[PDB]
């Protein structure tokens, strides 16, 4: 007797499908033409790949939990979603650091070296995504039943709290970065970047705060209500970061 | 008299006494000489006042819980300790940002009167210390029951989680700042900055992590064993930030 899907589960499956479609389009645009090989588009490509992985993981997780039942597969796919979300946030941070460094090297008349540091940032982001996405597989999970399980069933409470700590450190870093970018160029662009930062924060603060204010016995509705904004953020990230470029729009026109 | 204090509380009382003595000396040096009116010395004075308040609060809390029993006085003093620690963190952040901006304006050629930006930072720090140190004297009090007390008995759990969230945002901000200062300045004088940042992280991470990984029924020894480094941080802050100055040391030698 496989569980019958609920409304919220179908909602997350649909959102995962939409995210997968959008980020597949973005990745296909980037990789199809050999023009986009600059270290500026590599970070956008990494973010798009991470979001596409998250969407495909959502769809495959719904399918493998409610259509083709398996117990040793849902845990792996949940780990994959965790890795994809961590990689998405790391790529967002890498895209800001690079953007700040290049306004900074543009109003200082210093030649910029961004051929190796971009590779280092990508390697660090993906290593953090894999090292914070392999814990549910073998290290940190409540499937043993004696590990104070967290709000998410496959994930442990301590692992979730570690993820929240890392996210808040990243949020502080990217609040400083969006605070200096507001000073170097100092008017509508400042408002637009503030709106972008607010859109990023209003989508990830709910879940990353409920992770600390939530208990294992809390209603399952809260998990969906706080995780849906994360999927919405992954949905809107390509629009802000990939379809706002003139070259990508020109490729669309062709 | 009646409570019969344990061996892990006289240590806290003597640590509070040492912190109070050191920061009283620093504040006396700062305020006695009328030459110290620069914004940097104002920030150092604010940090010293916050640490002196923390030490005096520790001593008065020991005296008022273990020598002259009073629940209301104990709660008020615990709120005062929370306010003093929040003000200390805010003053450290203000000192860091002011030092970074001084380096920025020094290695660039733009200068402005920083007599109205330091006042705003001090107002923000000393308004957030009261805003985050008024909750125990307000509805967010756990001694009334039905409030899932945190690792600290008078303080709630949600309040401690909010404090940890704010601290981790501040830690991310000051990790970005201690990386930019490491980039703008640049060779053996940079490891000192790493040592200074360690003398803060290794002191404030234990408690701010145990606030999230701790439970109400957890042993009381953990609270003391993780809050002792927090007192050590306020003990060592004047040595790093006040007795390393030139004018302060010159006045001390006289
Ligand atoms: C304690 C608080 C004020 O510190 C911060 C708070 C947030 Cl939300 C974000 C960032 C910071 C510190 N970064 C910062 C602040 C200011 C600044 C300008 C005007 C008034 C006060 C502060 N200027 C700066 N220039 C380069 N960094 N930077
Ligand atoms: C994801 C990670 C790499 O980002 C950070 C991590 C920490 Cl611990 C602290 C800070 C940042 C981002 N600030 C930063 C990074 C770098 C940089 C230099 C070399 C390699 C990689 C990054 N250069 C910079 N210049 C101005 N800020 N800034
Ligand atoms: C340099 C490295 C930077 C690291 C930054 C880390 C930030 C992480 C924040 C947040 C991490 C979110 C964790 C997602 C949990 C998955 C929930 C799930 O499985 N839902 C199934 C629905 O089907
Ligand atoms: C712009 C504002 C910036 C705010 C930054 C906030 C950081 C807070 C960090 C840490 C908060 C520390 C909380 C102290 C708890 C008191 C424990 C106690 O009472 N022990 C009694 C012993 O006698
Ligand atoms: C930023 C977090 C770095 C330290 C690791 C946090 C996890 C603590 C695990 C506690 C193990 C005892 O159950
Ligand atoms: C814009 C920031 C809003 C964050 C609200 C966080 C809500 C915390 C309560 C989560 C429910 C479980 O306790
Ligand atoms: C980062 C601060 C964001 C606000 C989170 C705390 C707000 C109070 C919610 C308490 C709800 C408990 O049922
Ligand atoms: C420098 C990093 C030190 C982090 C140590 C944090 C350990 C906290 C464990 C608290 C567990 C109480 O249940
Ligand atoms: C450990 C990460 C940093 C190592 C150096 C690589 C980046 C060069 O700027
Ligand atoms: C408290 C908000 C501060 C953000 C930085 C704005 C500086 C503009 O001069
Ligand atoms: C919102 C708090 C700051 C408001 C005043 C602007 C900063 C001073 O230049
Ligand atoms: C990679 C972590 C260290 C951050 C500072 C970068 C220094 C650049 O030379």
């Amino acid at each position: 007797p496989l569980p019958s899907p609920k409304a919220w589960d179908v909602v997350l499956c649909i959102s995962g499908t939409l995210v997968s479609c959008e980020n597949a389009l973005v990745v296909a645009i980037i990789v199809g033409t050999p023009a986009f090989r600059a270290p500026m588009f590599l970070l956008v490509g990494s973010l798009a790949v991470a979001d596409l992985l998250a969407g495909l993981g959502l769809v495959l997780h719904f399918a493998a939990v409610f259509c083709i039942g398996s117990a040793e597969m849902s845990l792996v796919l949940v780990g994959v979603l965790a890795m994809a979300f961590t990689a998405s946030i790391g790529s967002l941070l890498a895209i800001t650091v690079d953007r700040y460094l290049s306004l900074y090297n543009a109003l200082t008349y210093y030649s910029e070296t961004t051929v190796t540091r971009t590779y280092v940032m990508l390697a660090l982001v993906w290593g953090g995504a894999l090292g914070l996405g392999l814990l549910p597989v073998l290290a940190w999970n409540c499937l043993d039943g004696l590990t104070t399980c967290g709000v998410v069933y496959p994930l442990s409470k301590n692992h979730l709290v570690v993820l929240a700590i890392a996210f808040f450190m990243v949020f502080g870093i990217m609040l400083q970065l969006y605070a200096q970018i507001c000073r170097i160029v100092c008017r509508k662009g400042i408002a637009t970047l503030a709106v972008v930062l607010g859109a990023f924060a209003a989508c990830w603060l709910p879940f990353t705060v409920y992770c600390l204010l939530g208990d294992a016995h809390s209603p399952p509705l809260y998990t969906y209500l706080t995780l849906l904004p994360a999927t919405y953020n992954s949905m809107i990230n390509p629009i802000i970061y990939a379809f706002r470029n003139q070259d990508v729009q020109k490729v669309l026109w062709a």
